[PDB]
């Protein structure tokens, strides 16, 4: 049976049938446990609930199905749709839904779920969907491979800010450059330092989760993994030619997240990323680091460019 | 007689006496060549006249005064008390109002004059007020001897960043650095780059008044000389450890301030500030230079720390 948590607090059908089965959780997100960490990022004083909030109750209905029907959980081909509003004014119940299809009866061979997010009073509004892969150990043994060369592109984010060539962060500041455009939620504020090369869109950054509070029970806790995703918005929001009153870059999703380690929340680790140029779209890989740990992974990460003013309205209809 | 500019519209009285002379001066702020000069900064929305506006006009009824009774005026004492908001609806009309004191038949002799600044519909605010002084070339003299003094700072601040040490910012990402407390006419924008030594809340920046434009006729362009006061006022702001959605400082004055060389539209010049530590109060000293010259010197330019919430309450009151 599913373990309820922070962020997945009851099942409200869980059906098998012979071609298929659907799971359907809820989460209510005014729950005073939950609604401070549903609250991540705030725009124009409207609070809103992160990807990585999706990807933390994706990551716990796929592990469950993934268990019951016999590895790694990859929170695929996430979409972000309509921004969600944590109101903190009576229930405000999120809805997650898994289904699974199969041929009979070869449900135990079964490597991925559609996943749907949709917030309801009933429907209110649809939010989000993605892809759970019960993926291969593959791309892990890869990126094993690439440590020593993901090290070399950090060593020479730093060693080029030691010679006065890229924009080195302190958090504080970092912050401060981003707060015309959004504020965070103080326990989302885990960006401890990051090096920009701006020609690039390419950042260093050490992600530290000893800075934040992160109170309850997780897959993965909604502040780590939004830390991860700030470290790429970042680089592009904070480069000298993107004029933020104008034009903002938001996460649209990503074609890919693992996680290989658990996300302490003592420990600091090493984020890379190079975004680069690019329709609307960037996109990119983001790697996190322990060391020479590969601990997590974001292939394809995306990010749309949204007028700053058309953000404000859409977001106060 | 007095020339009237962009900035001195017209004689409002003129009267010479046996012991003193009264001279009011008007300029309607929403006079259409000025009006966009007048809103210098503008915070959470409200359009804000610049003490760099009350220096110019100070400059000119100081020369126009010291001329008609026989070379530096300093507008020294500057204190800002409420803040003109030029609202561009109907005339909005700042008097400047100098009076001088002197003995029978001496008046030559006169080396000072009290400047105060309102607005009138018909007394509407008391904004300003400060002491033209007519000076010697002492100070002058004095920072010639300094100049290689000064410079070394400079290239120390250059030293310290070419090693990763001090904070080099891009004129917007300055800009960017400072936008959720307040926003600048393009005319102002005029920071080519700043590095920072937060230690002591020392600036090296260079200030390129050909970033803007300056159309008009002035003494000292409003835009050209709040360029420099934004040099300190970025010192203390960009501080990692000021948090701008909470205190700001904000120019309250100064003790003194003299214009040795044109500030010309087309020029870019060094300015250096060391500020050094936070009462409600910070001073410091702003030098100006063109290469091997002294351009301008604030002495004593003084920033108060205020709430950024309260301060919001009272612009919009
Ligand atoms: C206008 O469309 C959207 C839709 C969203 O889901 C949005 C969204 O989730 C966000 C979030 C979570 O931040 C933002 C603002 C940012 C990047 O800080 C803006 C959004 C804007
Ligand atoms: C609350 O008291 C004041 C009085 C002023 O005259 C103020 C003032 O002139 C200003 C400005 C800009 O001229 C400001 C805001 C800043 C520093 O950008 C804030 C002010 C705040």
């Amino acid at each position: 049976e599913i373990k309820t948590t922070t962020t997945l607090h009851r099942v409200v059908e869980e059906t098998t049938k012979p071609l298929g089965a659907t799971l359907v959780v809820e989460t209510d997100i005014s729950r005073k446990d939950v609604n401070g960490l549903a609250r991540g990022h705030l725009v124009d004083g409207i609070p809103l609930c992160t990807p990585s909030f999706y990807a933390d109750i994706a990551m716990q209905v796929g592990q469950y199905s993934m268990q019951r029907l016999r590895g790694l959980v990859d929170v695929s081909d996430m979409v972000v749709d309509k921004a969600l509003v944590p109101h903190g004014k009576g229930p405000q119940l999120l809805r997650t839904t898994l289904t699974m299809e199969w041929p009979p009866k070869a449900a135990a061979t079964t490597r991925s779920a559609k996943v749907k997010f949709a917030t309801y009073f009933k429907l209110d509004t649809e939010h989000a969907s993605c892809t759970v892969r019960f993926t291969s150990d593959a791309q892990l043994k890869s990126l094993r491979r690439s440590v020593s060369e993901y090290k070399t592109h950090i060593r020479q984010l730093h060693d080029g800010h030691a010679k006065g060539q890229f924009m080195r962060y302190n958090r504080k500041t970092g912050y401060k450059l981003m707060s015309s455009m959004a504020r965070f939620n103080p326990d989302y504020m885990l960006l401890d330092y990051l090096v920009l090369n701006e020609a690039e869109n390419e950042a260093a950054s050490g992600v530290d989760f000893s800075l934040g509070s992160s109170e309850g029970t997780f897959a993965a806790h909604p502040a780590h993994v939004d830390a991860i995703t700030q470290v790429a918005g970042f680089a592009m929001n904070a480069n000298d030619n993107v004029d933020i009153e104008k034009q903002v870059y938001v996460n649209h999703g990503w074609d890919s997240f693992q996680i290989y380690q658990p996300l302490d929340n003592s420990k600091s680790y090493q984020v890379y990323t190079k975004m680069g140029q690019a329709n609307d779209l960037v996109h990119g890989d983001v790697v996190v680091l322990d060391g020479e740990q590969i601990v997590a992974f974001f292939r394809g990460l995306t990010l749309r460019s949204v007028p700053r003013g058309a953000l404000r309205v859409v977001l106060q209809t």
